[PDB]
């Protein structure tokens, strides 16, 4: 499946894939303003997640760092990155379709539109501005707007029990970005989309 990564955004991001254990693709590549990046993401691959990583420093070799999405300090990402991180999250063909999600479970750096290319479903988006919006506990020093669990480490937050509700703080979350899940226990914002469907991920979509 192809992915075409666009930075609508005035500033430079770093853009990142991953599935947790693996890179997809080259696993990043830096998106100067109005850059776009097109990657192949395997068929039938679960939990994968495409973010923006800003303020990032890198060498010769492809070390160094980002104020937001670091992850492991590498220009080319096989981990997760550091919240916090908007979320663009998929699963393709998982039993004939696809499903995608936005998600501020690991807090929100930079806004993102999450699409479909192909036809057979809508995509999903949160571009609202939830840094200059964000609450002044989560705010984070490094930059972007952390989640709740990230900053208090609970089990309500963090729902580590697999028994929490709704809190002030996701709350937030869900109503500058009602599309995009804003706890664990959330209710579903995923997308069915026809398997093997190919998709965009554009930072700042609002223009």
């Amino acid at each position: 499946a192809t992915f075409e990564i666009v930075n609508r955004c005035s500033y430079t991001v770093w853009a990142a894939a991953s599935k947790g254990d693996a890179a997809l693709d080259a696993g990043g590549r830096q998106l100067n303003s109005g850059e776009s990046w097109t990657i192949n993401v395997e068929p039938g691959t679960n939990g994968g997640k495409i973010w923006a990583r800003t303020d990032c420093y890198f060498d010769d070799s492809g070390s160094g760092i980002c104020k937001t999405g670091d992850c492991g300090g590498l220009l080319r990402c096989k981990r997760f990155g550091r919240p916090p991180t908007t979320l663009a999250e998929f699963s393709l063909n998982q039993y004939g379709k696809d499903y995608i999600d936005i998600s501020n479970i690991k807090g929100f750096n930079v806004p993102m539109n999450f699409s479909p290319t192909t036809r057979g479903c809508r995509g999903v988006r949160c571009a609202a501005d939830i840094v200059g919006q964000c609450p002044a506990k989560l705010k984070a020093p490094g930059g972007g707007c952390n989640d709740a669990c990230t900053v208090f480490q609970t089990s309500e937050y963090c729902c580590t029990t697999g028994k929490c509700g709704p809190t002030e703080y996701s709350r937030f979350f869900k109503r500058l970005c009602p599309d995009a899940f804003s706890y664990v226990l959330d209710k579903p914002t995923t997308v069915t989309c026809p398997g093997s469907s190919n998709y965009r991920v554009t930072f700042c979509p609002t223009a």
